[PDB]
Protein backbone atom coordinates (compact mmCIF):
# COMPACT_ATOMS: atom_id res chain seq x y z
CA UNK A 1 0.00 0.00 0.00
CA UNK A 2 1.82 2.65 1.06
CA UNK A 3 5.32 1.86 0.61
CA UNK A 4 8.49 3.81 0.18
CA UNK A 5 9.09 3.21 -3.13
CA UNK A 6 6.20 2.99 -4.76
CA UNK A 7 6.60 -0.51 -5.92
CA UNK A 8 4.72 -1.40 -9.85
CA UNK A 9 3.25 -4.50 -7.95
CA UNK A 10 1.51 -2.09 -5.61
CA UNK A 11 0.70 -0.01 -8.36
CA UNK A 12 -1.01 -2.56 -10.49
CA UNK A 13 -3.53 -3.20 -6.51
CA UNK A 14 -4.40 0.62 -6.87
CA UNK A 15 -5.35 -0.28 -11.09
CA UNK A 16 -7.23 -3.60 -9.95
CA UNK A 17 -9.22 -1.61 -7.02
CA UNK A 18 -10.03 1.07 -9.54
CA UNK A 19 -11.14 -1.71 -12.17
CA UNK A 20 -13.19 -3.39 -9.29
CA UNK A 21 -14.68 -0.31 -8.34
CA UNK A 22 -15.91 0.29 -11.92
CA UNK A 23 -16.97 -3.58 -11.89
CA UNK A 24 -18.85 -2.73 -8.66
CA UNK A 25 -20.49 -0.07 -9.96
CA UNK A 26 -22.30 -1.68 -13.08
CA UNK A 27 -22.77 -4.69 -10.61
CA UNK A 28 -24.81 -1.59 -8.91
CA UNK A 29 -26.72 -1.17 -11.70
CA UNK A 30 -27.28 -4.34 -12.56
CA UNK A 31 -29.09 -4.55 -8.66
CA UNK A 32 -31.33 -1.35 -10.21
CA UNK A 33 -32.64 -3.27 -13.01
CA UNK A 34 -36.27 -4.21 -12.90
CA UNK A 35 -37.13 -7.50 -15.15
CA UNK A 36 -40.41 -7.50 -16.94
CA UNK A 37 -42.85 -8.86 -13.80
CA UNK A 38 -46.15 -7.36 -13.02
CA UNK A 39 -48.34 -9.65 -11.77
CA UNK A 40 -51.24 -9.80 -14.55
CA UNK A 41 -51.83 -12.35 -16.97
CA UNK A 42 -48.99 -13.50 -18.60
CA UNK A 43 -48.23 -17.41 -17.62
CA UNK A 44 -45.65 -18.09 -20.03
CA UNK A 45 -42.10 -19.59 -19.56
CA UNK A 46 -40.61 -16.16 -19.94
CA UNK A 47 -38.88 -15.14 -16.56
CA UNK A 48 -35.51 -14.63 -19.03
CA UNK A 49 -35.65 -11.39 -17.38
CA UNK A 50 -35.32 -12.81 -13.72
CA UNK A 51 -33.11 -15.97 -14.49
CA UNK A 52 -30.65 -13.36 -16.43
CA UNK A 53 -31.00 -10.68 -13.81
CA UNK A 54 -29.44 -13.72 -11.34
CA UNK A 55 -26.93 -14.47 -13.39
CA UNK A 56 -25.80 -11.40 -14.42
CA UNK A 57 -25.26 -10.85 -10.18
CA UNK A 58 -23.87 -14.18 -9.86
CA UNK A 59 -21.29 -12.67 -12.13
CA UNK A 60 -20.90 -9.34 -11.00
CA UNK A 61 -20.45 -10.78 -7.25
CA UNK A 62 -18.41 -13.59 -9.02
CA UNK A 63 -16.39 -10.97 -11.11
CA UNK A 64 -15.57 -8.12 -8.78
CA UNK A 65 -14.98 -11.10 -6.06
CA UNK A 66 -12.23 -11.96 -8.86
CA UNK A 67 -10.18 -8.92 -9.11
CA UNK A 68 -10.11 -8.52 -5.63
CA UNK A 69 -8.59 -11.89 -5.30
CA UNK A 70 -6.16 -10.87 -8.17
CA UNK A 71 -5.04 -7.71 -5.67
CA UNK A 72 -4.63 -10.33 -2.68
CA UNK A 73 -2.73 -13.05 -4.56
CA UNK A 74 -0.49 -10.54 -6.00
CA UNK A 75 -0.49 -8.37 -2.79
CA UNK A 76 0.45 -11.81 -1.30
CA UNK A 77 3.62 -11.92 -3.60
CA UNK A 78 4.47 -8.14 -2.74
CA UNK A 79 4.59 -8.89 1.26
CA UNK A 80 6.83 -11.43 0.58
CA UNK A 81 9.04 -10.28 -1.95
CA UNK A 82 8.84 -13.15 -4.55
CA UNK A 83 7.14 -11.53 -7.48
CA UNK A 84 9.76 -8.46 -7.93
CA UNK A 85 7.82 -6.01 -6.07
CA UNK A 86 11.01 -4.06 -6.35
CA UNK A 87 11.70 -0.85 -9.26
CA UNK A 88 15.40 -1.43 -9.18
CA UNK A 89 13.79 -5.34 -11.00
CA UNK A 90 10.68 -3.67 -12.36
CA UNK A 91 11.78 -4.70 -15.49
CA UNK A 92 10.60 -8.08 -15.07
CA UNK A 93 7.44 -7.27 -12.75
CA UNK A 94 6.44 -4.29 -14.67
CA UNK A 95 5.46 -7.02 -17.80
CA UNK A 96 3.31 -8.92 -15.31
CA UNK A 97 1.92 -6.03 -13.09
CA UNK A 98 0.97 -4.45 -16.82
CA UNK A 99 -0.35 -7.59 -17.72
CA UNK A 100 -2.24 -8.09 -15.48
CA UNK A 101 -3.68 -4.66 -15.38
CA UNK A 102 -4.14 -5.06 -19.04
CA UNK A 103 -5.93 -8.30 -19.06
CA UNK A 104 -7.92 -6.71 -15.40
CA UNK A 105 -9.21 -3.99 -18.08
CA UNK A 106 -9.98 -6.59 -20.68
CA UNK A 107 -12.23 -8.20 -17.91
CA UNK A 108 -13.96 -5.19 -16.80
CA UNK A 109 -14.78 -4.23 -20.31
CA UNK A 110 -16.02 -7.44 -20.99
CA UNK A 111 -18.17 -8.44 -17.69
CA UNK A 112 -18.93 -4.69 -18.58
CA UNK A 113 -20.36 -5.63 -22.10
CA UNK A 114 -22.46 -8.26 -20.36
CA UNK A 115 -24.06 -5.94 -18.07
CA UNK A 116 -24.57 -3.84 -21.03
CA UNK A 117 -26.07 -6.55 -22.59
CA UNK A 118 -28.33 -7.97 -19.59
CA UNK A 119 -29.44 -4.49 -19.38
CA UNK A 120 -31.49 -5.21 -22.28
CA UNK A 121 -32.51 -8.29 -22.24
CA UNK A 122 -33.70 -7.55 -18.41
CA UNK A 123 -35.83 -4.38 -19.94
CA UNK A 124 -37.39 -6.32 -22.93
CA UNK A 125 -35.07 -6.39 -25.50
CA UNK A 126 -33.84 -9.70 -25.66
CA UNK A 127 -30.83 -10.82 -28.06
CA UNK A 128 -29.80 -13.96 -27.21
CA UNK A 129 -26.68 -13.07 -29.77
CA UNK A 130 -25.51 -10.00 -28.04
CA UNK A 131 -26.03 -11.83 -24.69
CA UNK A 132 -24.62 -15.16 -25.62
CA UNK A 133 -22.00 -13.81 -26.75
CA UNK A 134 -20.45 -11.34 -24.14
CA UNK A 135 -21.28 -13.90 -21.84
CA UNK A 136 -18.38 -16.00 -23.51
CA UNK A 137 -16.41 -13.25 -23.62
CA UNK A 138 -16.63 -12.41 -20.11
CA UNK A 139 -15.70 -16.23 -19.17
CA UNK A 140 -13.11 -16.03 -21.29
CA UNK A 141 -11.45 -12.91 -20.76
CA UNK A 142 -11.77 -13.23 -16.88
CA UNK A 143 -11.37 -16.73 -16.14
CA UNK A 144 -7.79 -15.40 -17.88
CA UNK A 145 -6.81 -12.68 -15.15
CA UNK A 146 -6.51 -15.84 -13.39
CA UNK A 147 -4.15 -17.25 -15.87
CA UNK A 148 -2.40 -13.86 -15.18
CA UNK A 149 -2.27 -14.66 -11.45
CA UNK A 150 -1.34 -18.53 -11.92
CA UNK A 151 1.86 -16.56 -13.16
CA UNK A 152 4.34 -15.35 -10.50
CA UNK A 153 1.99 -16.88 -7.58
CA UNK A 154 1.52 -20.41 -6.54
CA UNK A 155 -1.80 -21.97 -6.88
CA UNK A 156 -2.30 -23.88 -3.29
CA UNK A 157 -2.27 -19.93 -1.65
CA UNK A 158 -5.10 -19.62 -0.23
CA UNK A 159 -5.38 -15.99 -1.99
CA UNK A 160 -5.15 -18.21 -5.04
CA UNK A 161 -7.36 -20.28 -3.69
CA UNK A 162 -9.70 -17.87 -3.88
CA UNK A 163 -9.02 -16.83 -7.06
CA UNK A 164 -9.26 -19.30 -8.49
CA UNK A 165 -12.99 -20.36 -7.32
CA UNK A 166 -14.03 -17.00 -8.26
CA UNK A 167 -12.68 -17.09 -11.58
CA UNK A 168 -14.14 -20.38 -11.91
CA UNK A 169 -17.58 -18.81 -11.00
CA UNK A 170 -17.37 -16.91 -13.76
CA UNK A 171 -17.30 -19.42 -16.89
CA UNK A 172 -20.06 -21.39 -14.47
CA UNK A 173 -22.22 -18.20 -14.26
CA UNK A 174 -21.48 -16.80 -17.99
CA UNK A 175 -22.72 -20.70 -19.10
CA UNK A 176 -26.04 -20.34 -17.43
CA UNK A 177 -26.29 -17.05 -18.38
CA UNK A 178 -25.70 -18.62 -21.91
CA UNK A 179 -28.33 -21.23 -21.26
CA UNK A 180 -30.66 -19.40 -20.18
CA UNK A 181 -30.12 -17.00 -23.16
CA UNK A 182 -30.98 -19.84 -25.09
CA UNK A 183 -34.65 -20.17 -23.37
CA UNK A 184 -35.35 -16.87 -24.96
CA UNK A 185 -34.30 -17.89 -28.08
CA UNK A 186 -36.29 -20.26 -30.78
CA UNK A 187 -33.19 -22.23 -32.21
CA UNK A 188 -34.86 -25.80 -33.12
CA UNK A 189 -32.32 -28.57 -33.81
Amino acid sequence: GIDPFTDPTVIAENELLGAAAAIEAAAKKLEQLKPRAKPKEADESLNFEEQILEAAKSIAAATSALVKAASAAQRELVAQGKVGAIPANALDDGQWSQGLISAARMVAAATNNLCEAANAAVQGHASQEKLISSAKQVAASTAQLLVACKVKADQDSEAMKRLQAAGNAVKRASDNLVKAAQKAAAFED
